[PDB]
């Protein structure tokens, strides 16, 4: 048993619900929530930029000092820094940027992330501003994903249109 509540179970492992990341977030205090990042972890906007103004900038200072001592993750890559405020630890994942010309086959490598945390409270990684189409997201994350994954989905309507088109 776990503190995730209202979810709606969509696999063994997955689980979605229409809600805001960051208040998900500050209200479970998971160990685990996931960024959908940058190469650069330049925390700017989407998620990114609203979980590190939840963190009032903390996150992008820890971030800076991490780059500049390891330089820039890969493209379907991760690092595991704290969770700040939010979570014990923050997994910043690095899907495919498709606007940028980036691999979509990409997302599959970001979302293997997640099989090293055995429970996690994530986005759609690779949609909204990276240009990818929400609902291959949520399929890459359900056929790839073994660990537990608690969906938490910001668009009612993306959320409303992913249930209801979910094979
Ligand atoms: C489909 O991928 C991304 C996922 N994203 C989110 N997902 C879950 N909780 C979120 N809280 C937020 C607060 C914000 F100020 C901005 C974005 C979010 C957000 C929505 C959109 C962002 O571009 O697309």
């Amino acid at each position: 048993v776990n503190s995730f509540s209202g979810y709606l179970k969509l696999t063994d492992n997955v689980y979605i619900k229409n809600a805001d990341i960051v208040e998900e977030a500050k209200k479970v205090k998971p160990t685990v929530v996931v960024n959908a990042a940058n190469v650069y972890l330049k925390h700017g906007g989407g998620v990114a930029g609203a979980l590190n103004k939840a963190t009032n900038n903390a996150m992008q200072v820890e971030s800076d000092d991490y780059i500049a001592t390891n330089g820039p993750l890969k493209v379907g890559g991760s690092c595991v820094l704290s969770g700040h405020n939010l979570a014990k630890h923050c997994l910043h994942v690095v899907g495919p940027n498709v606007n940028k010309g980036e691999d979509i086959q990409l997302l599959k490598s970001a979302y293997e992330n997640f099989n090293q945390h055995e429970v996690l409270l994530a986005p759609l990684l690779s949609a909204g501003i990276f240009g990818a189409d929400p609902i291959h997201s949520l399929r890459v994350c359900v056929d790839t994903v073994r660990t537990n994954v608690y969906l938490a989905v910001f668009d009612k309507n993306l959320y409303d249109k992913l249930v209801s088109s979910f094979l």
